[PDB]
């Protein structure tokens, strides 16, 4: 006769790349039986001002991966890589020149303006060089959206009609996942065949992976469609579950709690409405699951939001037919589609926070503002505009005030006078800083409930709030973006967290010049000194196609991949 | 257009037969978006003496199934079902009949003595009738095993010779996974396409299928081959992880800790024995591992026991090899090629552990060696002690082998085989299940093959026991506490597998000999359930399960509660 494995590379084991087969700039170091500790590896930078990459690995790992993880490669490229250990009390080290294969886009036409996203670095301030960043963005794939969900035929129905549409299962495009170094470099790639595949029509292997997020394993977990997942730096695929079956179209989060559970946000399939017709639902819809995939709670947010509230969605700009404002109709058919009620996008949800501080979840709905909901299903406060919302859900909604916490005199449509307080509008990843605060990414369409007299007149913010939740009253403590026009507005998806080691804010605008007809949609990296607003680190993401959207990226710490 | 689901069948939605399509004696009526909080559901008996069943459903259950789940149906049958609920206040009820379909064996050839394997009630005191079994069996494949790991060739063999095997992958077989009655009913059946395929050479859906046991949520953990799992009783498959990249043949136990981690019962692959030839060692490592599949410890038993210790394993009959020299003593040789056979060393099957326990009181967990005996190591990796015939221990082992005393707890002379005087105590032999009990006893089935090390005059003069030890960690002494199956000879006796299990709720010893009758060639094998009063030494329950095929071993059995299937 046959053929042997490979042979030991060194003082360890053979030394093997890629070996789950999802993640070729990875490679293992095989333990072959020895007894090791202390481990340490380091990927030497390419060229002269190449990034270096080190990093420590646990004791589970090794156990884990019967080896030493290699992770920080370079494609198509002879690496070199250091690692040190311990053994029977004595240190040890071996060099490994690790040579690696091509990065492949499996999803070309002729809108591709090349196989891979372009990386432009702009801002690499002193002490950031060591950065990295993982970029979840996507490539549209030959035929698009191609599969529906089949709902229920309504009465106003054509009687010889074939059955209509719900949900969101067109919601569907191919992955492009990497991290990319300050020196613009791809450093890891998730192949995209890991979750995904465009060209068959398993259902289980399509839809948009989103909600990349990190565990207290040094881990990550996300979905696509309908399924969730758990997945290692090494390419390995820790869990891989299906929805719970009366639930669909689990997108644009993911997060794990302290209590070992994962919130997911999804819609309801086979939803009856009060009028008896059955729809799947459309981001509506949290669902707190355990490591089995079983249902620990649920929020149906049309049972405890209002549905009916078309402030901010009548607001909209239709592009996200560009600019034009939203104008709905009433008739407007059951789907993924701007409308009021379930079975209509009303709420359009895109992230998720738990606060294990009083057993909470915090919640930004694109079309609606940003709330946080109790155990208990109540409402506990809501950060919005104050049009539109009845009572008592108006009862919830916080009153801005100043430092000195004296209130801020605002109108129904979020328009403040005599301070810079304003709200967030289509506002994404309202999550919990770990100075104790909510920071929110405001994309800003729909500012103030209109659409403005040009397009290059919106902007995007980064903004932190302070909320006293036993008054009611809510702070902007920092915002960041709102003087740098047009070239840093995202209409969609996007990105903050503040970073407490540098104290930065970092930031991902995921969709600026998006409506740029024919040019590559840019997605922009952004660490933001918290002190003095210097941009530390700047760097921008090219989209491969025109006009195609980035969702997220996140500030990874090889320190923590491996425990 | 297109076709319509499933219209409500009465105040709720549809009721569908087998939702996840591996248990087609289950129903679940759809939830159709009402809001209810007391469920209860009730299956009826078939005819005048059968068994009904009946249990409440929690909230996660009906969230995680967004419906109510009914279990414990008759195949091919109109089941009368009852379910009950709350729903705006006010006390509701339904009446549904479910019909089922039949139950598929997909594994037979001319051995097959019938499709389905044969039940005999035997014995079922007053206050027993409830109870509900899961028989964790199988059935042979047409074609047996045709699949061998590939392993390193050695200085010995050839030059022309092609590689050797290694391992333990032809320890393979179909499930047969089943619950039974009182009346000898099947009220759940595992559908065999679940975890097995064995026409189709996908190793992930290869192995044998076992260590099943119940977890905190009332779910159940398995392994099978290089998997393991977790599935519930509406056939739900939870979890689906495969081994750690490391390791290879995990068998015999699977149990979740309190701790939600996993304990594995594994052997290792790719392993570098001291002369630099690479084995896959044979059911001696445990893992310790996450709900994310990663291994959280790990213990490697060729260096915390002893390997070369072949007191037991000479002592043995080569009937219960793998699958004629069946009451011939073993006769071990030094050319033992590696392999799941048995001999000295690691690549060769000197350990053969088949149960674990955790002891949560000290992050200590508890072996079963079939081939050397039952042991305690620590979380620190150190052999904390050892019940076992004190022949063949070199030290330091010896020093952690526990000592026999008597009620008063004065010492017991037993000489170096296991053989005591003057008492009913005795060590266990080739034994199985070495579990805590909610008394915090330990409790083991003695399948008793070479006991006292050696063969006996007559083949026939063998027994099995249940049997229960008191230990005082801090002294060493070990006590015989309680024991069953000594009286009953042969007929009681089974050579491999098989299960006990202290019962608090009624006081009784739970038990199933798996292989009784195993070497009678051309007849059933016997897999027959227990309950013993713990008291008086009753027999409260007593049901036989025949093999479906001649000579067709059991692996264990389960005492299923339904108030506990739904949280």
């Amino acid at each position: 006769a046959g053929f042997k494995p490979a042979p030991p590379a060194g003082q360890l084991g053979a030394v093997i790349v890629d070996p789950y087969g999802n993640a070729p700039l990875t490679a293992l170091v095989d333990l072959d039986s020895h007894v090791i500790s202390d481990v340490k590896v380091t990927v030497h930078g390419k060229g002269e001002k190449g990034v270096e990459i080190s990093y420590p690995v646990g004791q589970e790992s090794l156990k884990t991966y019967d080896g030493v993880p290699i992770f920080g490669l370079y494609q198509k490229f002879a690496n070199k890589v250091t690692v040190e250990w311990k053994e029977n009390g004595k240190v040890m080290k071996d060099d490994y020149v690790v040579h690696t294969s091509a990065i492949v886009n499996n999803y070309m036409d002729n809108r591709s303006i090349s196989d891979l996203q372009q990386t432009k670095v702009i801002k690499v301030a002193p002490g950031f060089e060591d950065r990295l960043y993982l970029v979840n963005t996507h490539t549209f794939t030959a035929q698009g959206s191609d599969l529906h969900w089949h709902g229920e035929k309504d009465k106003n129905a054509g009687i010889l009609d074939a059955g209509p549409a719900t949900g969101a299962l067109p919601f569907d495009i191919a992955p492009f996942t990497f991290i990319v170094d300050t020196e613009g470099e791809y450093r890891w790639w998730l192949d995209q065949d890991t979750f995904y595949d465009g060209r068959d029509r398993d259902i289980n292997k399509r839809g948009y992976l989103m909600g990349i997020r990190e565990t207290p394993r040094g881990t990550f977990t996300a979905v696509q469609g309908q399924h969730w997942y758990e997945f290692d730096m090494m390419g390995q695929v820790l869990e891989d579950h299906k929805l719970p079956r009366g639930f669909a179209d689990a997108t644009h989060e993911s997060i794990e709690t302290p209590n070992g559970t994962v919130l997911l946000r999804v819609g309801k399939s086979n939803y009856r409405r009060d009028d008896g017709v059955h729809v799947t639902t459309i981001r509506d819809h949290i669902l707190e699951v355990d490591k089995s995939g079983r249902v620990v709670d649920v929020w149906d947010l049309t049972k405890i939001l209002d549905p009916k509230r078309d402030a901010l969605l009548g607001a909209l700009d239709a592009g996200a037919h560009a600019g034009q404002q939203a104008k709905l109709e009433p008739d407007t058919p059951f789907g993924d589609a701007l409308g009021v009620g379930p079975g209509r996008n009303w709420a359009h949800v895109n992230s998720i926070a738990y606060d294990a501080k009083d057993d909470s979840i915090i919640l930004s709905s694109r079309h609606q503002g940003v709330v946080k909901i109790g155990r208990d299903k109540q409402v506990k406060w809501i950060l919005a505009p104050s049009k539109g919302w009845e009572k008592p859900l108006a009862s919830k909604l916080l009153k801005p005030v100043d430092a000195n916490g004296k209130p801020i005199t605002c109108n129904e449509n979020g328009l403040c006078e005599n301070s810079d307080f304003d709200f967030t509008y289509t506002q994404n990843t309202a999550w919990i800083s770990s100075k104790g605060t909510l920071t929110i990414f405001d994309n800003g369409d729909g500012r103030h409930l209109e659409q403005p007299a040009l397009p290059t007149m919106k902007y995007s913010r980064f903004v932190e709030y302070k909320i006293d939740e036993k008054k009611g009253t809510v702070q902007q403590v920092w915002e960041y973006g709102k003087e740098r026009g047009y070239d840093f507005y995202s209409p969609i998806t996007s990105i903050i967290e503040y970073q407490a080691d540098r104290n930065t804010m970092f930031g991902f605008g995921g969709s600026i010049h998006l409506f740029d007809v024919g040019q590559p949609t840019v997605g922009k990296l952004n660490e933001i000194d918290y002190k003095t607003k210097e941009v530390k680190v700047e760097i921008d993401v090219l989209s491969d196609k025109p006009n195609q959207t980035h969702y997220r990226a996140l500030l990874v710490r090889p320190q923590q991949m491996f425990k």
